[PDB]
């Protein structure tokens, strides 16, 4: 067992061990900059806020924990220490997790040789995490971390800019293209400068996507089980699908046939992670065989419901049996 100190900042109590110098507040549960003295690196260290107040709470906090355990990807934000100063789970209420410091986020920060790098390194990393069966599900730019040479980490597993049309409409089984629907607004808006689909609301922003890519056919129809979300969609003034090259006139003509291709209403048909690497649009980034998979995630507790003290002991399992990766 390390080493603890403890100190004040802004209105919490910060408790950590003497590993970690230098720590300074970066946002508001709440994230301190510190310096990490074994690795002369600079890392994040996040103090989880009421981790276990609620089951809700206490599953969420078992869910972040083993999703940054799980994630050993050069584009994916990693789990770099995870601790708390309790010695036994009897006294066990505050969790901290520190992630490499990184430089900025891309809603923060283009030239179309760098976007072409950025979104390759979006995809890796998309590749890894949908070969998990993990879906991220709120991928937009504050949760894209680039540093000074454009090295990219996707982390944090408005926000309906950036959502799937089918999230809007309730759809139960979605499936992982719809991260790839937002790697296309996310793209678009680093070609043009502009939200692509900046909606008000939920009605707005649906009507700002079908005036792009127009109102499905009779093909996405039939697949469509809500009758209401039928009715819906037969209901509105049916619009044609743009040309996407008039939308984005003057674009690299392989960066509009990759958005045509992420763009598509259907997810049926959406290009995968996996597709998207191999686009000629990435030809001078794309090696198959340095796009690695990700091992098997046992996502069987989403399914179970458990105690605060149940949730809060599982949790209190994988803090103790982390393994710090070789530096
Ligand atoms: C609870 C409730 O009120 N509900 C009403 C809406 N509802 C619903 C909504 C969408 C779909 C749905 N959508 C797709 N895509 C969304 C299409 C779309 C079209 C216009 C505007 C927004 C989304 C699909 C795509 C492919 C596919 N194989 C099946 C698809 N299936 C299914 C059920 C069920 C839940």
């Amino acid at each position: 067992r390390p080493t603890f100190y403890r100190q004040e900042l802004n209105k919490t109590i910060w408790e950590v061990p003497e590993r970690y110098q230098n720590l300074s507040p970066v946002g508001s549960g709440s994230v301190c900059a510190a310096f990490d003295t074994k690795t002369g690196l600079r890392v994040a260290v996040k103090k989880l806020s009421r981790p276990f107040q609620s089951i809700i709470h206490a599953k969420r906090t078992y869910r972040e924990l083993r999703l940054l355990k799980h994630m050993k990807h050069e584009n994916v934000i990693g789990l770099l220490d995870v601790f708390t100063p309790a010695r036994s789970l009897e006294e066990f209420n505050d969790v901290y997790l520190v992630t490499h410091l990184m430089g900025a986020d891309l809603n923060n920060i283009l030239t179309d040789d760098h976007v072409q790098f950025l979104i390759y390194q979006i995809l890796r990393g998309l590749k890894y995490i949908h070969s998990a069966d993990i879906i991220h599900r709120d991928l937009k730019p504050s949760n894209l971390a680039v540093n000074e040479d454009c090295e990219l980490k996707i982390l944090d597993f408005a926000t309906r800019w950036y959502r799937a049309p089918e999230i809007m409409l309730n759809w139960m089984h979605y499936n992982q293209t719809v991260d790839i629907w937002s790697v296309g607004c996310i793209m678009a808006e680093l070609l043009t400068g502009r939200t692509l689909f900046p909606g008000t609301d939920h009605i707005d922003q649906l009507k700002l996507i079908l005036r792009l890519v127009g109102t499905p056919g009779a093909e996405l129809l039939k697949k469509i089980s809500s009758e209401s979300a039928r009715n819906y969609i037969q209901s509105l003034t049916q619009m044609p699908k743009m040309n996407f090259a008039n939308v984005f006139i003057g674009a690299n003509p392989l960066a509009v046939d990759l958005l045509e291709k992420m763009l598509v209403l259907d997810s049926d048909k959406r290009i995968t992670a996996a597709q998207a690497l191999a686009h000629a649009y990435f030809a001078q980034y794309h090696d198959p065989d340095d796009e690695p998979v990700a091992d098997p995630y046992d996502q069987s507790f989403e399914s179970r419901d458990l105690l605060i003290d149940e949730w809060k002991s599982l949790t209190y399992d994988e803090v103790i049996s982390f393994v710090p990766p070789p530096l």
